């Protein structure tokens, strides 16, 4: 019963770990421009490092909900596999943020690939179990 | 053990689909308005479409908790319907806010409902859940 | 299957409803403040409560994950009560930051000890997962 979804557990893991990170990040970002809370707004980097905390903070139960259901409906070793592909792009993400927000936008389409990918094989494991009992019941419609 | 939770699995992704049309919205508005990101601030509509998003976005993880648990203590189904009901009213919610920040209050308050009712059914189920252990063990106070 | 997981379905459902109690703290600021929705600017206190509510929404999902990843690989228990901590230290949070920006820390601080607590829990229970099979087929190199 957890042997099934332990991949998943250690991808989730490693996601709130990566959120720590980002946690880390904009708490450095604080110091190194006098940026007192709760205030979000100071140069346009703090800004930039602050809104890629903001965002992934978002994304995360997105990510959450696709991994879990693709990983229960679909193959858990290729939910495991895409969540590692999020969020390894979220990494990119958000340092191309701390950088400019042109840098951003390959890493986070590349982010939201993963996501639709995750969506896909959710929805594709859910069809392959409710599409058979529906086939089924509406061919019994012959009498 | 997924068949039991198959309709739950369902209403997530309809919640993580309804989070991809939310961000769809708010991405849309930023070229409707000309709002280079990591701004957030612009017309008393840019606002709105955005602040519509961000509540949703906030409140979808409470969505969640409750869906699951009280489709796991309380009925599956039942959890399933709230859960179709919590959702369709953010749709009217963000449609709304969208427009007013006025006409978002009603399907507001629809959400609202749904959210306490997936609540007391999940307090229901773990009640009916710890309950007859704690009566049993408490008039075991007797001897 | 549902008795192995009613005391983490618990520890979420109070956590629910601790986020319930800070969206009704910011809708009273908002009306002892006199801040119409879009807007989240206001006096330096409105924008602490506001602030605490935001913070504790962003982590509620981390939260959720570990408790639930701890509760699983590790005893439910021991994660069911860093659950607790952690959200006794949330109301705490809350609590100091709706006075000053500094109060909130030692909250703060008790909150991130129940989080990484969590998360070793989680790391511990995974590890004696998978480290035996690895150390198993590793050993397995002789030949
Ligand atoms: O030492 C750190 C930084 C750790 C780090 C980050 C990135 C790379 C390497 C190390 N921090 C303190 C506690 C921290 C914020 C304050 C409140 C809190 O809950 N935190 C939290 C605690 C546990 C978990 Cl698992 C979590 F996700 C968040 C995170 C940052
Ligand atoms: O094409 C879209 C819009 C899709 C849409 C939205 C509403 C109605 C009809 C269609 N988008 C790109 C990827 C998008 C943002 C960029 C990053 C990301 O992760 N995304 C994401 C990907 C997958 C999932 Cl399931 C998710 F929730 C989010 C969403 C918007
Ligand atoms: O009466 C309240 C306040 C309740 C309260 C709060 C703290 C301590 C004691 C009582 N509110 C209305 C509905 C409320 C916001 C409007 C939309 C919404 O979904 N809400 C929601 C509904 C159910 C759940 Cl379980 C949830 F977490 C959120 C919460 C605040
Ligand atoms: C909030 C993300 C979804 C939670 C995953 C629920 C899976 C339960 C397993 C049933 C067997
Ligand atoms: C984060 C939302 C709660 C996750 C649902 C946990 C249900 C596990 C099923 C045990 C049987
Ligand atoms: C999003 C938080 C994690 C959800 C918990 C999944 C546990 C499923 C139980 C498998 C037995």
């Amino acid at each position: 019963g957890k042997d099934e979804v332990a991949l998943l557990a250690a991808v989730t893991l490693l996601g709130v770990l990566l959120q720590a990170y980002f946690s880390l990040q904009v708490i450095s970002a604080r110091r190194a421009f006098r940026v007192s809370p709760p205030l979000t707004t100071g140069p346009p980097e703090f800004e930039r490092v602050y809104r890629a905390q903001v965002n992934c903070s978002e994304y995360f139960p997105l990510f959450l909900a696709t991994l879990w259901v693709a990983g229960i409906f679909f193959h858990e070793g290729a939910a495991a596999l895409c969540g590692l592909v999020y969020l390894f792009a979220r990494l990119r993400y958000f340092q191309g943020y701390a950088r400019s927000a042109q840098l951003r936008l390959a890493p986070l389409y590349a982010s939201a690939r993963a996501l639709w990918l995750l969506v896909a094989l959710a929805a594709l494991g859910l069809l392959a179990h409710f599409l058979p009992a529906a086939l089924r019941a509406a061919l019994l419609g012959r009498l």
